[PDB]
């Protein structure tokens, strides 16, 4: 049986090729995760179909209904067999789905438009002139929502009630906001994305300060999946063979335009 | 009943207290992993007994006898119920024992005596005046033995045949060799240990270049252990609350001597 892979359109992990209009199936996409899916399928020996998550979300649980959305939801409800994307390994997710050992290490970071008077989270939490937010339905928003350390707690208090909303639907929306805000908006996103955007035209943003935490991305499968074990060993094998490092350089800096 | 924890005497993870001679059981030790063992046990709800691995090794499988040594061996043969130490998650090890999601992210790095004309792995591979080696029976030596990228394979070809041996039995042994070699010996060890020693008197060593790879440490249990699930969730919980970051600052920098 062909394994249904759920993923998300997020550069440079998964993007439609320039000429996708004349291409079919998995051939329409390119990116780090597209190359990764290919390797994993090769080592685990299976056929697969790449599908883009319907609601375009990573995955969070509705507090009222307790229903999971995004890619996590597609796995939880049997709509997908595996998720290959920049999906963060977290406690709440690990309780409902399975994760392979990380294929990428990262942390939450701050994105600013070049020139804005911000050097750290501390600096953001001490002022109100510059607005800041995070992605919705993801691990980053949950990070601030559940943080007890002073600076991050203060930040959550501000963001949670901010008006207009400081939260965005997609990473692209958060980046666009930083770029057209004349420096009045700062975006909190994972270092991987931040570093990627920093090397792309118009080269007007930059990552400032160190990472707020240390975590990683993992390939997720539904609880009790027969693919879990093989995938996990496959990830380890690829990291050790150097493939993962190869892919990182291929999509991040060999393609950098700044 | 009581969970037998295997660990290794490696500063600042596990060290004998100055007055351990007048203390009993677990109270005889201190360090990052000792602090971590206390928390894991608290959250998982079990009593434990800390024990230092007999052969003082991390773990590798003997080529011919096929017998695992070190902490990995303790778990494989049933001598310990869990290992809490700076044990690297690798494919060959995950094939015989279980690992929790990582509690620390690190990579192989180079340690030199201050003033040594070495800035990277490429620099070491292109010269012969400065010798270099790694730890025995560990993931670092295996990394080089299995590497297929030019620079690293070149380094392995040299190391595996260098005389006298460039490999050491313990981290401390490698650090001493660097300090006593007047710049003629460089040591390859994980960035975590490198960063730690850099802050220890006489403050004569330094980490140079970027990391050669990206990986992490995980708490290990015998395959199929009933402790596996809870321990993994405990690590994720503790990382998200910031404990792991707190512990590294405590043992690495708050106690720095340089
Ligand atoms: C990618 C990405 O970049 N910043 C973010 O918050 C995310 C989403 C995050 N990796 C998640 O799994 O929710
Ligand atoms: C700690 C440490 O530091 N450098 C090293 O090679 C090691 C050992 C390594 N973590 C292992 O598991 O073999
Ligand atoms: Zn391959
Ligand atoms: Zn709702
Ligand atoms: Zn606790």
């Amino acid at each position: 049986k062909t394994v249904v892979v759920t993923t998300i359109l997020e550069s440079p992990y998964v993007m439609m090729k320039k000429n996708h209009e004349m291409l079919e199936g998995n051939e329409r996409y390119e990116g780090y995760c597209v190359d990764l899916a290919a390797e994993i399928a090769k080592h685990c020996g299976f056929k697969y179909k790449l599908t883009i998550v319907g609601d375009g979300k990573y995955g969070a649980r509705d507090a009222d209904t307790k229903i999971w959305n995004g890619m996590v939801g597609e796995l939880v409800y049997g709509k997908a067999d595996i998720a290959i994307a920049p999906l963060t390994i977290t406690l709440v997710r690990e309780e409902v789905i399975d994760f392979s050992k990380p294929f990428m290490s990262l942390g939450i970071s701050i994105m600013i438009k070049k020139g804005t008077p911000i050097e750290s989270a501390e600096d953001l939490s001490k002022q109100t002139e510059i607005a800041y937010g995070t992605l919705d339905s993801g691990s980053t928003k949950e990070f601030f929502r559940r943080s007890k350390i002073a600076v991050f707690d203060k930040m959550w208090t501000y963001m949670r009630s901010a008006e207009p909303s400081v939260f965005v639907r997609t990473t692209a929306e958060g980046v666009a906001r930083v770029r057209k805000s004349k420096g009045k908006y700062a975006y909190l996103l994972e270092s991987t994305m931040n570093e990627y955007i920093e090397q792309r035209k118009p080269c007007d943003t930059m990552k400032v300060g160190g990472n707020l935490d240390s975590k990683g991305y993992g390939i997720a499968t539904p609880k009790g999946s027969s693919l879990g074990n093989a995938v996990n060993l496959a990830v380890l094998k690829l990291n050790e063979q150097g493939l993962l490092d190869k892919l990182k350089n291929k999509w991040w800096y060999d393609k950098g335009e700044c």
